[PDB]
């Protein structure tokens, strides 16, 4: 038995503690790199919280057993200066992940897919406690956001998935691929950066229109 609840400002430390236990260690790119201590990812994870659309799954003892951290993304202004996230990162392993994200954004802009949309919900960090996996918690976290979207006239939910495994979960939830890139094809300086196990394949950006 668990609840799905809005993540509050006072929850920051508990969210970080949960992510350090799971996501930091067991998201495929993090585990490939052996991310280790990463204060900059802690910072990254806390950033979307004040948008008031991030959710926690909580067990009967009051422990966080899952999170989906979401942020609002706004269409770039016509005079927008695209910034590289990797430029403000000291941690070398996390910088590799941020560089990958920058590269995806250079190749694919979600706002091109939806020219009429000013605001899109961005699913940034999804993590479920191992002992609670395969119970549909990812789906219940995701679906709690639909309510926020409906309450605020947001039509599109955008989620970058770091493995075909997690992209499949999003497909079950009614998302579809809008962009993909094989790890074998990601060679920003001429050589492969990420070589996780073959079934991961690469990144897939997933979208749902609600
Ligand atoms: C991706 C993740 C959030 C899914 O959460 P979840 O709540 O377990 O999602 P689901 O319940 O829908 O289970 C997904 C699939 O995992 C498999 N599964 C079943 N039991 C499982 C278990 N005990 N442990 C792990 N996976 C299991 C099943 O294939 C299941 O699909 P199905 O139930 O439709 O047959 C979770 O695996 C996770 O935290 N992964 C590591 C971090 C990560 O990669 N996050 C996503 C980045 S995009
Ligand atoms: C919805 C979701 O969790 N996407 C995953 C993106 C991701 C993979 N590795 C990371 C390391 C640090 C920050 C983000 C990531
Ligand atoms: C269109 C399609 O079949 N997607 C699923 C498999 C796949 C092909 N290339 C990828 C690159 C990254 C992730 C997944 C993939």
């Amino acid at each position: 038995p668990y609840t799905i609840e809005l993540i509050q400002p006072e929850d920051g430390e508990a969210v970080i503690a949960m992510l350090k236990t799971f996501f930091f260690k067991d998201e495929p790119l993090n585990t490939f790199l052996d991310l280790g201590e990463c204060k900059e990812l802690e910072k990254y994870s806390l950033k979307p919280l004040p948008d008031n659309c991030s959710y926690k799954a909580v067990n009967k003892k009051g422990e966080i057993i899952g999170v989906f951290l979401n942020g609002l993304m706004r269409r770039p202004s016509p005079d927008d200066v695209p910034e590289k996230a990797a430029d403000s990162c000291e941690h070398p392993k996390f910088k590799k992940i941020l560089s990958l994200m920058d590269h995806v954004e250079e190749q694919f802009n979600i706002f091109d897919v939806y020219p009429d949309e000013e605001l899109i919900l961005d699913g940034k960090i999804l993590s479920v406690d191992t002992n609670y996996r395969g119970l549909g918690i990812a789906g219940r976290l995701t679906e709690r956001a639909y309510e926020y979207m409906r309450e605020n006239g947001i039509n599109v939910y955008h989620v970058l998935c770091s493995s075909h495994y997690s992209a499949r979960v999003m497909e079950k939830l009614g998302f579809h691929e809008v962009f993909r890139m094989q790890f074998a094809d990601y060679k920003p300086q001429g050589e492969v950066v990420f070589k996780p196990a073959a079934p991961h394949v690469g990144i897939q950006v997933m979208a749902k229109e609600v």
